[PDB]
């Protein structure tokens, strides 16, 4: 059923993108015990952008301990766009609202260990490679197009250092940001991640405890509540499942466990068109129709 | 263990209460087969103020229907104050953005079934009433004092008319809003509340469905993503139980099913409340449960 | 010329009342020795509006005296729209921007002196008597209408209230409010209250100090900076002559003493039509060209 | 007298340095007719910081027109700090309120004529040049310094950018942002461009046009409505001149024709500055004058 099921789905919703900013539209599910289903365009290689804040918190929590990540960036919903900058000169003292935000993923890319922006992202892409694998490939020309172009995002990074939220330098921070963005990546991919946050940081595959049970717990505490930004309320509503975007299309989603999928599962998106929010329109489409006939809902 | 535990978590964090704006602390656990526990001041009545939002949005949903509902509300959490009123005129039209905020349950009161303020507040009291069992005893000395005062309130009730995300007259709305608002109950009332809905709307104790599942669905959602205001981040990341607080100290919380293995509903108790209007002491003790016993549904 | 000329830009400008929210134009201009000229719909009724909030800000004032006031309300241009709310919040301890606002206005309204509606009223009319030397007559149809849907400022009021900016109960300030701005007029009446201001409180027909230089003064000093709310920075330097606006399409404008109007003018102009700052579109545009071919601006 | 009771007052405020973040206070009158005077630290040289944002937008003008500067930054008071970047995000499409604020300056910078912050700047040292008499020295030190550390500014620069406006390289802009910002001068040179404007642009001592009439009257507009920032309203009501101030200390101003009956320029040094920038005591001692002698121009 799960994968004939899929396969009508991503049929059904692939029409849609002429509605977003584009008509492919992917899904792969895993679950503990290795069982893998897929439909659409499931292994196209996409960079996960926003997806990898997810991985540079936990990156971060590992290195400095949650406590350290507290302290410089909060976990609160601002209710603003991703990108949104009004709340750092605004609220005083201006310390960035969530690590998932832009502003707060800015920040978690300067703490992260290391003196240079190649420092840190080792750290970063060795601790994605514990997750999936394998090193993090990257899109260079994804990469350098935004590197070029990031002027929204220098504008936050600036203003954070101006309030003492940037434990780096401005340009090298970016940098992290900027290359963590694109990194490549299949449904396959962020599917497996979220199987192993489903577990509470434990890797059904290898069995091994690959992240803390406290922080990957704290990873899924925020996607549900800031993982789709000012679009989070209305996936706790109408998902109800803890899942996190990148403007390049993807969403990465997950099920704790206890019909189907009751060992819980991963799940991994693709949907290059987006909405106002920047969440992919199919993908979303797809995934709310899925936690709607399943009942994924952790409510 | 639990009963124990909890006699000693409140006399631990009783103390706590001279940090906020008071000395009370009262808890009460209730289990699908009716087992119940309870420490503190768990049968000292007070309003449920704000854990009111939760019945009186469950209510509308049930007349009015969810899709009528999110069309003059939305369920997105602000990052503002609970009585904030910025969003309303800078989001454009100015849909309020959930019914857990001051603006949204205003919205919310306006819409339950009714051509006056007693119409509306008997279809509430009625829903109220397949919930807790009985008449809910309304505090009419309170109620009187709020009344007079709820200044800003009003200023949100008259913005929201102007805005048209209001379909009653202002007073009128005022009046259902502060008397839900002033609804009696102890831990004991809300706790059972709290197990209905952590049931998906099943009545574990006379065996019925009384808030279709959906609707119950969503309350729940709604309680995890904006029950606890510009403070619910934190209770995701802290607690993970879906909660809903009122500024007179009450604290609502509920665990869905798989200690309290079938789910349960939790009552809490402490008058001092802290910036974000949610009960210090008792939040701190819902905490220490949440973490010792691995409630959190995340 | 100036008579002759008036004629002209009204009957050129009496068109564009296609563009607000209606084609009736009016104006009058009066000097020092009773010369007075006007053309267009000079002579018909309208509320005053907004621009009682110049007379309520004096009468407060002269009550009450300037520090008195200055305590409750200052003196800023908010950049925000006439009945705009957000900063009664935002900036704490939430003291209202200025006098010319809905906020400001509101509460200058409640610190009248009186203890009832009808008490500060009575204050307000007998000094509009001593300028336009008639009591102000109003427009009971208009006051009903605005008293049953006065909505926004219902809030503004009453948000003033609970940061403790109103100095009376927030219905009895309504009706000063809604009142004052009922208050019926023409170009007429309004041009003789600017010329009044523009001598510094002096009647020149009267031959009597009416009102206090300095709040005269100060009255002159709010309407350049706050009179026409956020588009004021634009009359400043498009016009650059203190004014103030009325809803109902009203202007009140003056020039300072030092070819045309060497000594000094009161302006009354009338246009219904409004733009998306609540000034009159027309009125605006007659006002504007005026001031550029005579050379009005006191910069 | 005036020379005298300048020397008075200036004796007099000096003291009240200490409540600002700068014991320092000097002044500077000029007329038409060449008479000049001046009381304490006239002749210390201080950088002009915002004081040339002035001077920029005057210079744009004459090269650009200002129809066309126009479409890139309006002439509003935006009622926040002077380095605010609120309305850029909030205020869609992100037109920048006002050349006197940083977000605006940056605009203008962006526009001045030129392929490089070299020829940019050029152009304005000429401007600058046909004003005071003599090219601009630039404080080499205190630019170095600000080029490091002007985060805030940066993040201005760069959301004008991504919004479209900003017609330059953001660190070109910066570059001619922070370098006009360095030039120095002291309150004989910033009375001089005052008395200029004060005049429609004709410079009194050389008796020539300097600058388009109807440019230096939209300057002297621009001063009166936002040259004090979110502190305009205050001196507009409690000094009611034309000013302008720089976070240096400095503070330009000026009486139109009709003491000082034709006019004046003023130059005022205050290194201690208030919450919203402006010289503290140098603020002070411009509102005396403008009480004891009339010089409001309401």
């Amino acid at each position: 059923n799960p994968a004939l099921q899929l396969h009508d789905w991503v049929e059904y919703y692939r029409p849609f993108a002429a509605n977003g900013q584009d008509s492919q539209l992917g899904i792969c599910v895993l679950e503990p015990d290795g069982t893998m289903i897929h439909a659409g365009d499931w292994n196209v290689s996409f960079t996960m952008q926003s997806i990898s804040k997810v991985i540079s918190f936990i990156a971060a929590c590992m290195s400095r301990g949650i406590p350290y990540v507290l302290d410089r960036v909060d976990v609160e919903p601002t209710g603003d766009a991703f990108n949104s900058i009004i709340r750092l000169e605004i609220n005083k003292p201006g310390k960035p609202f969530n690590p998932m935000i832009n502003a707060g993923a800015l920040t978690i890319a300067s703490i992260l260990p290391g003196e240079s922006a190649y420092e840190k992202l080792e750290f970063l892409y060795s601790v994605m490679e514990t997750l999936i694998g394998k090193r993090p490939r990257i899109h260079e020309e994804v990469f350098r197009s935004e590197w070029e172009t990031a002027h929204r995002n220098r504008a936050l990074a600036y203003y954070l250092k101006e309030t003492n939220f940037l434990e780096a330098e401005v340009e090298e921070t970016l940098e992290v940001y900027l290359k963590q963005c694109a990194m490549e990546s299949t449904t396959e991919d962020i599917a497996l991640i979220g199987l192993i946050l489903a577990h509470d940081g434990y890797h059904p595959i290898r069995h091994e405890q690959v992240i803390p049970k406290d922080v990957a717990k704290l990873a899924k505490a925020l996607m549900l509540t800031c993982g789709m930004y000012n679009a989070s309320g209305k996936y706790a509503a109408f998902v109800g499942v803890p899942a996190k975007s990148g403007v390049s299309g993807g969403i990465m989603a997950l099920v704790p466990p206890s019909q189907p999928f009751q060992s819980g599962c991963g799940i991994g998106i693709y949907g290059p068109a987006i909405d106002e929010y920047g969440n992919s329109l199919t993908g979303g489409m797809l995934l709310k129709h899925m936690a709607q006939e399943w009942e994924l809902s952790i409510f």
